[PDB]
């Protein structure tokens, strides 16, 4: 069956663990544990195919900057995420796709860019300001909760859609 790799990057904090955490586990993760690197694996149908998910969990914390390139060697799809409330994080994501792109040497890379915490009232990210951003980038923009599930699947399998147009 077809095997995707799917890496989820960006600041810390903004929710990448319990994004992933709620997509295979279906559970919210309340506590913040910073990451190292983690990995996750499953098997679930995406327009008729089953397919193996092998998602990487990164650090968001600026310490650990230097396993990017080892994994962004080896991801097939960028899952880009910051939270609304958190408007550093959304500046912080050119600097994951700027190095994506270079590591990859390519301008045409698959990715999601992720607004994450839309359940937050505190948004200091309007929802225009990602889709301009994702629209420079040609790629979707999405807003998840990873407390509610809302748009948790769609952003993964978005994902998983973009490394198959590609
Ligand atoms: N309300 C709300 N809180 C969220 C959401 N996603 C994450 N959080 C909260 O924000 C905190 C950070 O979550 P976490 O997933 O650990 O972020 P991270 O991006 O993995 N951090 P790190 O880069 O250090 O691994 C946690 O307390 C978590 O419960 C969300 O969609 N909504
Ligand atoms: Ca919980
Ligand atoms: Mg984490
Ligand atoms: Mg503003």
């Amino acid at each position: 069956m077809t095997e995707y790799k799917l890496v989820v990057v960006g600041a810390g904090g903004v929710g990448k663990s319990a994004l992933t955490i709620q997509l295979i586990q279906n559970h919210f993760v309340d506590e913040y544990d910073p990451t190292i690197e983690d990995s996750y694996r499953k098997q679930v149908v995406i327009d008729g195919e089953t397919c193996l998910l092998d998602i990487l969990d990164t650090a968001g914390q600026e310490e650990y900057s230097a396993m990017r390139d080892q994994y962004m060697r080896t991801g097939e799809g960028f899952l880009c995420v910051f939270a609304i409330n958190n408007t550093k994080s959304f500046e912080d994501i050119h600097q994951y796709v700027e190095q994506i792109k270079r590591v990859k040497d390519s301008d045409d890379v698959p990715m999601v860019l992720v607004g994450n915490k839309c359940d937050l009232a505190a948004r200091t990210v309007e929802s225009r300001q990602a889709q301009d951003l994702a629209r420079s980038y040609g790629i979707p923009y999405i807003e998840t909760s990873a407390k509610t599930r809302q748009g948790v699947e769609d952003a993964f399998y978005t994902l998983v859609r973009e490394i198959r147009q590609h």
